[PDB]
């Protein structure tokens, strides 16, 4: 049941709320009895991504501030950041559970180098792994991770803007302020800078991952790669928007 009377009386901070609303563990439903072909591994990754995206929507709904954005913008933001959010969480799990030795997609799906090759994504996996290694270098904290994940949700917008741009900017700025406050709680700027540089670098990796995903999607029949309905909707809609130059990454330390 609800314990809202106690929860409200505890007056949780936004960071406490972020910890509270973190999605629980999602299993890939990996079947180790089936061949580790690219078609099977990518289909499994896509199934996992679809399941994670269901949880992303649930999470976003209870994210402080997100309710202030119109429905169209809520959808746009979830759609435009899907790969970023999942990739960032992937590096987090990899860091937390394996000290960034492996790619921890799920408890039942942990990639070593062999799986990276088998998935047809070796080089892109290595790019992902670089983020995981940055988490070790920085000793990223969970608090930092949770705020950064919100910033990723708020990192990619239409070139011509959102329906309610000012409301979006207010929310994004509020989370930037949360990050600043968190890093400060003699190298505060340095930390803020490193974390925000890392956020910027997510755009570099994610745009590659999306191009690859779009290619796989276009070739999905030939490659025998399955996509769940959630991803079909996301990808089919975003694909021409990205390709026409209408998707705008937001950067801290670039134009
Ligand atoms: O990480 C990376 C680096 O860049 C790539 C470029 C092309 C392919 C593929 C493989 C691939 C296999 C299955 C799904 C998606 C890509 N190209 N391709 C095209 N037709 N057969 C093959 S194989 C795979 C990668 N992986
Ligand atoms: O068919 C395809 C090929 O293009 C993709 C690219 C990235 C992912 C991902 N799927 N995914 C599933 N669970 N978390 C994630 S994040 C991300 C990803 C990021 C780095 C390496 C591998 C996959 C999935 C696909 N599906
Ligand atoms: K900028």
């Amino acid at each position: 049941g609800s314990l809202s009377t106690i929860s409200r009386a505890l007056t949780p901070s936004p960071v406490m709320v972020l910890e509270n609303i973190e999605p629980e563990i999602v299993y890939a439903g990996y079947d180790s009895s089936k061949p580790d072909t690219a078609e099977n591994l990518l289909s499994t990754l896509n199934r996992l991504a679809g399941k994670q995206m269901i949880q992303v929507v649930k999470w976003a709904k209870v994210l402080p501030g997100f309710k202030n954005l119109p429905l169209e913008d809520q959808i746009t933001l979830i759609q435009y950041s899907w790969m970023s959010l999942l990739s960032f969480a992937l590096s987090w799990r990899s860091y937390k559970h394996t000290n960034s030795q492996f790619l921890y997609f799920a408890p039942d799906l942990v990639f070593n180098e062999e799986k990276m090759h088998q998935s047809a994504m070796y080089e892109l996996c290595q790019g992902m792994h670089q983020i995981s290694l940055q988490f070790v270098r920085l000793q990223l904290t969970f608090e930092e991770y949770t705020i950064m994940k919100v910033l990723l949700l708020l990192s990619t917008i239409p070139k011509d803007g959102l329906k309610s741009q000012a409301a979006f900017e207010e929310m994004r700025t509020n989370y930037i302020k949360e990050l600043r406050k968190m890093v400060t709680k003699g190298q505060s700027w340095q930390r803020f800078y490193q974390l925000t540089k890392l956020l910027d670098s997510m755009h570099d990796l994610v745009s590659d991952l999306l191009e690859f995903c779009f290619y796989t999607f276009r070739e999905s029949h030939a490659l025998k790669v399955e996509f769940p309905a959630m991803l079909v909707e996301i990808i089919s809609d975003q694909l021409p928007k990205v390709e026409s130059g209408n998707v705008k990454p937001l950067y801290f330390h670039r134009k």
